[PDB]
C-alpha cells in the first residue's frame, strides 16, 4: 500500500512520513516532500469540491475516502483513490493523519 | 512496513478481508491483546463484532456496516467489552483499502481505548 503520514499538531498537517509507494507512484522524492501538506498533487482539473470535502474532514478529525483527479512529478494526470484516516489520542485529539493513496488502472 | 509507521505511533488496529465472507481479521498488531484481553488465537479468522455487548449502540453498529458494505470509510466512537468484561470506550476508524479496479478488497481498523481521565 502507498501511504504517507501527516502531523496534524503541526500548523497546516506537514508530511512527516512518505511510503517508497508513494514516491514510486507520484515521482516525488521523500526529500522533496517531508514537511509540506499532499495538496501539491492537486493541478487545473481537480475537484475543488471534492478537495473542499478533504478540507472539512481533516479540520475536523474525520475520515475522508474518495477519488480526485491528481497529477505526478512528471505532470501526469492519475485517478487517485484516497483515503485520509485521522489517528487519535487517549483523549480523542487528532494527533496524526494517514493518506492512502491508489492509481486507477488504465484497463 | 505500514505495520512498522503504525507501530512507530504506537497503534493498535487490526486487518481484516474484504474477500472472504464475512470480512474476517487477518492480523491484529500486539496492542490489540494488550488493550482487548485477546490473543490473535481467538480473533484471527473472526469477525470484530465480539467486542461488542450489550450496551454497544446498535444505531452506531449499524452505521458501521453500512461503511463497511459499501466499501467506505468509518470514524466514530463506539462502547466496546474486553475478555474479561471490562466495558471500554473505543475511538474506532475503519478504512477500505482498494485494488487499482476501485474494488475494496481489506480494511484498516485502528482503535484506541478513550483515557479514563476523558
Ligand atoms: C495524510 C493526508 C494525505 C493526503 N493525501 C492527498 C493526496 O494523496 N492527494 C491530494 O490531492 N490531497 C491529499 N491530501 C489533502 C491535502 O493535503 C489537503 O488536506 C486538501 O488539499 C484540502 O485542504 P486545502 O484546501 O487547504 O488544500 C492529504 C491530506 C492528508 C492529511
Ligand atoms: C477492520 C475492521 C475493524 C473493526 N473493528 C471493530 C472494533 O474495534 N469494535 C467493534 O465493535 N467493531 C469493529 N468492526 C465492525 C464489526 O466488525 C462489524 O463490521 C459491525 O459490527 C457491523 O456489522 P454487523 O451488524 O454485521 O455486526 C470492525 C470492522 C472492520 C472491517
Amino acid at each position: 500500500q502507498t501511504f504517507v503520514v501527516s502531523d496534524a499538531t503541526q500548523p497546516h498537517c506537514p508530511i512527516v512520513y512518505a511510503s517508497s509507494g508513494f514516491f514510486t507512484m507520484t515521482g516525488y522524492s521523500s526529500k522533496e516532500i517531508v514537511g509540506r501538506n499532499c495538496r501539491f498533487l492537486q493541478g487545473p482539473d481537480t475537484d475543488k469540491n471534492e478537495v473542499a470535502k478533504i478540507r472539512d474532514c481533516v479540520k475536523n478529525g474525520k475520515s475522508y475516502c474518495g477519488r480526485l483527479l491528481n497529477y505526478k512529478k512528471d505532470g501526469t494526470p492519475f485517478w487517485n483513490l484516497l483515503t485520509v484516516t485521522p489517528i487519535k489520542d487517549d483523549q480523542g485529539n487528532t494527533i496524526k493523519f494517514i493518506g492512502m493513496q491508489v492509481e486507477v488502472s488504465k484497463y
